[PDB]
């Protein structure tokens, strides 16, 4: 999976990527100098949650391409604008860690936040790591970072396993929070890079971003590790919680540069904890929203108050029997076969529970579609459609073009243990099936 | 619905037919002068007791077209050749009534009876009509049928009603066997007839079959009424049954000519009860090569033998509860899911008494085809060709094309309340995927 | 080389390959956790005995994508199918390895053994791991997987050193079967992989084969280590060997489950004597088939009774002079000059006794084709067609719709070195020829 | 970024090349068994210098294809040349390594020097490794490389181990001249190659270079360790500088092979300094060439003394700024505006030192000319061919067939926008302008 961002002579620039789960996108960037796959015991646990991780590769980083040019935070940014336009992500988090920071902040300044919802910044070089007269809450003179890209240039290879040691602090992680081999790999991940990229990328270290940190409105979590040798924390976390007091704040005790696998524990403790509190205004949203559509359906009178109290217990996750409700689902006067079907299908996609035994006649042959094979090629197309699609703003959408007739069997391929879509595009079916019936 | 036997001038010679129900096909030919809804009273019985009607009208009569050429039998048989042809009926059964029983006969002499499994002539004109010196047993000399042909030129539509007089036996069967209406509507048939057929057509009447009578091999009905006047019955039925002793002979008695509506439930009776006598004999043949290629994906061992036996008293009409044979059927060691489902598929279309609540899953999951959308884009083609497709020499054939995968997705959907086809062809579909695996 | 046999949200699922040689096609699918490039020392074999051999990556192993989505065997198969279909490959043959046994058993019990010449199972997972109380073959209950899984969530890369001393077990074998440089890059491969596929394949590792044995309808090979770690040779081949008796059993003395690049001598001889073993029933009926379309141009007498020999103990194997017989089939009275360049091209290709030198003079002359340019076009559109062609059926339906002129000279330049083929490709080519007087 | 240079049955053969850069482009071609990423040292001083660096990966090894077919130098050369037209480089330096200075002279000798202006062979194969009876200057006998192979054979992995350590000298430049890390990641490289690449290419080494040698018609540099370990320095560099005594010659004292990263600070410095003289002779013997058909176009006197003396002055690089010039030329008595528009184009060209400004208004009214409907579309038609043509007499030959107003529209067309093409196919029009006008 690639992402083209750039043009280098007679190459492309293109990105590594990695588009996994489903729900909320939750886009990690990664630090000098590893790959996307660094966040592999985060991606763990968003994926357990529930979220949709994407993690990309940095030029020159990784399994991107390598190209010698646009080794600046204008280009880094300008790379992931490509990347969310590319992928039209919308409501998303971004996550940044060491340099990975400089880009959310970057982005968020340059861009927007019309895709953002919230963001992260674990081991940030914010606000500045440059020591000048103007700045003195600097980490270093200019003259130490001209010693690293000299010491880059010289032995890039051996170069790492000093790194490398600042980075977990070996000396005292080392057979406790991280072995030698997962030490290993990231040597093997830093030395498959870009070489030049491996040069020119600390002369981006010291940038300042001391004009993009107020550009943030939307949510923010900042966390540091308090023995972080690459980027020290009185240097960094400690001046950016100044800049951004609206930022929650949270130190790890003893944790090194890469506390992204020593102390994964804590790190995806705190992460879960800021998302469930920074999304749950929106991840609900959708709930009433597709109640919406599912109740401009219903006949107005004493059942559409009721359904819509068996829509708000199980969206919510009360305790609810399907044979009570498909028992009385079924037999309904002023519920025309169609509706009935809608209301069978919803209440299976959101209920884990029901028992995984038995499946209903009155909404199968609801979701029939008479049986035409006209109406049933067009609605193999849908799903075809909808196999390759994400969002359930883009599911609506395109499921909105295709008659009410293939809309019935399309939910019916997925009802019928046919096909198999994810539980968000399948409201999207359904409440551009609803829109239809208005 | 339209079958082309010739070609007059610059018009085509079209006959009109239905093809109606699913089953063992039996053809219906009309008398003089009525068209194929005469056997609406047969066709009735017929489509309750499971058998496929089909009845076309011949030509100058009824909705057919109406030329004035190819007024002898054997063009009246070259026609009905032509549309067995055309629904490549197999194994079907001819009944002729009138004029009709002297196609049946001449057909089966001409054509032979490769297509034929059983024959009926009610109120047949064989063997002879005519009286010669030659046959003695003749009803009439030339004279009288060339009186009748030059009264139909006269004023057919006047003698339509003299005609249809001694076709009811009116004086005695009006107002008891036969409504004035009914009588209506046989003229209203009549009268839109070919003006030059009413009038050839006498001239067939008394046509020798004494050599097309020998070459009936297949089983035959002999059925005629003792107050017949059109054709008296010591001159047709009477010397029939001794020309050929293989037939059933039935005598209706006190029947008139148009016994097919006076005495509907005599003639119906005797109908079902010899076609439910000649046919039971292959009605069968294919439950046991169903179970066949059934039993042929099972593998060898104690299960064998109880799924034979779960498919000998289902075939045959012994009570089975599906809840102890499909909790018996999924819990299964060496079964593969596959057959799970194609056993489950098939213990479905056989009994109507599932009690219409409850599916399965094990077996939904496995006519399922992984969920592939261009599997189930070819499935829905398959369905196209399943719907538009009768017998199961036709299903079977079409679906051994198909990859094993499209199958059982196409398996799927007539399982899932999806599509619909007739038990005959869902055999087809299942025979031909249990040929798939051998 | 990239294979697209799925589609993960934005991104596709692409599995990497290799294809390499001319010949029979054997399928190398490798075991957890390793990769394609792990068949090496059999790939190696392979080429060299004359198949065509072709290794590809599993999802989230190796140099594939690494999608969250499918670890599941039937899922697996799936893949597998696809890559057969793609290739379009005939008379294959499928070898595994570990949790690549798995996916040959499921393959064949689910899309058939059309594509399928035979099966060999390397340390097979066949019939059952997992240790319930409906079997005591099975290897460890539930409760030992989930330690597995655990430990491989904890530190994937820490989890692989100890995996891998008991894959090779380095105990036993390592200075001697295998050096530490083979271990370090079966790491490298390992760590390369997916961090969710690396967690959630041990899961498949005790998946139920039961009821996939019995659909083998292929000659098999089940071979196995008396030293086997991981997989127990008690709970696996041991009881694999009596639910499949007709496949050629062999247990490697004293080898671990490494044993493809430890006890390789061992493994590729076993290997290569079932691949004889199995496809020499099909060679023969097809070099006799090839003699019988040879035999039919040579006149029926003494020389017809002669030539048999002179093919049938070359077939064979036997060894002989091309100078006898190119001397023998040169002055002969009764062969025409055309069917001289026929058996010389048949010998050319059959003989092995090359002796260093010069290429006949009569077989050009006779495989000339006049000279003409229109006839000799026409030739090089064949070689085009039979450069793409791999069975010996598709060479001669091609090269039977060319004239019997044409043939002779494309039999020219693959004869003159100007052109190359394989060996069914160019006896379909004569095959053809020997049609073409008939 | 990839290339491909061929087929392999159901996989195609591509290649991993960079490009990097801009100005002469100089191909660097690697040797066994690493890839492109060996120059990483040499790829970073001609970045520096302002070169543009071509790195690609040979066939077997890198990240390119691993196919196990075409493992010899006609096939390499093919490959080299495959890229080079893909890539369309002109005028570019080949620079080769181990392997990879027999694919520079193999492709000079069959395919030419047309896109070549300089070569280079560092540590080479030339001219023959093979001891043999009429090649008494080898270096060993078939017996040594055919154990090389069959070490190989046995374990690939732990073969490197051993090549490596006198790869580099590791008993002398280990942990000094080399890093350890730096060992690891070039073993890296070579585990992650084709294994049969690492088989079939030691057989490639002995190749006869005798029949290449002669066809080097551009300069050359031959630089070799003292201290080849690998390649002896006295059996190539030495024998090999009597074959092509016009290459400069030169011997770094105490470098092992892989000198590469070892003596990377004596390598940049002949390599540059070769490249920055040879390179420079031929921007000076085709540059005066051009001062001779300039001073064909302007009359004799003191203009064709002033013009000489500011042609000389300017193409000896000395510092002057064109608004003196470019206005000098404009107030001149003599000249008409056409040769007024051609000096003005050529010193555009031969002063890179633009004081980074505009181009000029009076060569931009002067070459148009006229711009007759069909003579300016001539002039485009000239753009189409120039384009695609490489060479100085190339341009200068086609240019030759169009008339002197439409040399000078076309002109008009590339001084405009250039370039696309060249300057030595600028000047092929120049000089073809001049020499229409006389």
């Amino acid at each position: 999976p690639f992402i083209t961002v750039g043009q280098e002579n007679s190459t492309s620039i293109d990105l590594y990527y990695e588009d996994h789960g489903t729900g909320v996108p939750v886009v990690l960037i990664h630090g000098f100098p590893l790959s996307g796959h660094s966040w592999e015991r985060q991606s763990a646990a968003l994926l357990d949650a529930g979220y949709r991780v994407i993690t990309y590769d940095r030029r020159g980083f990784g399994q991107s391409s390598q190209p010698t040019t646009g080794y600046d935070y204008d280009t880094f940014a300008a790379d992931l604008n490509t990347v969310l336009e590319t992928l039209d992500l919308q409501d998303a988090v971004l996550v940044g860690f060491s340099m990975g920071t400089g880009e959310v902040a970057r982005y968020v300044s340059s861009y927007g936040t019309a895709r953002i919802a919230a963001v992260a910044f674990l081991a940030s070089l914010e606000p500045f790591l440059l020591k000048t007269d103007d700045n003195p809450d600097g980490a270093a003179p200019q003259e130490f970072f001209d010693g690293i890209v000299a010491a880059v240039k010289a032995d890039r290879y051996a170069f790492y396993t000093g790194f490398f040691n600042d980075f977990y602090n070996l000396d005292e992680n080392l057979g406790t929070r991280i072995s030698e081999e997962a030490v290993r790999n990231s040597w093997n991940t830093a030395a498959s890079g870009g070489f030049f990229a491996a040069a020119a990328a600390p002369t981006t270290w010291y940038t300042d971003f001391r004009a993009d940190i107020p550009r943030i409105d939307v949510p923010a979590l900042i966390l540091h590790g308090t023995g972080d040798r690459t980027l020290p924390i009185e240097n960094t976390a400690r001046v950016f919680h100044k800049a951004l007091p609206s930022a929650e704040y949270v130190e790890v005790e003893g944790a090194p540069h890469g506390l992204l696998w020593t102390h994964a524990e804590e790190v995806n403790t705190a992460l879960l904890a800021f998302l469930a509190k920074a999304l749950e205004a929106q991840k609900q949203k959708l709930l009433t929203e597709v109640e919406t559509y599912v109740l401009s359906i219903i006949p107005s009178g004493p059942l559409k108050a009721e359904i819509a109290q068996r829509l708000e217990d199980v969206f919510a996750g009360k305790n609810t029997d399907l044979e009570v409700l498909m028992e009385w689902l079924k037999t309904r006067p002023i519920l025309s076969p169609l509706t009935k079907g809608i209301l069978g299908f919803v209440f299976t996609l959101t209920v884990p529970s029901e028992r995984g035994l038995q499946r209903r006649r009155f909404v199968q042959n609801a979701l029939n579609g008479n049986g035409d094979p006209n109406n049933m090629d067009k609605a193999v197309k849908l799903y075809r459609k909808l196999k390759r699609e994400i969002t359930f703003h883009g599911a609506k959408e395109i499921s909105l073009s295709y008659s009410a007739g293939a809309l019935a069997s399309c939910m019916g391929l997925i009802y019928n243990r046919m096909g198999a879509v994810t539980t968000e595009v399948a409201f999207g079916l359904v409440c551009a099936t609803c829109e239809q019936i208005a």
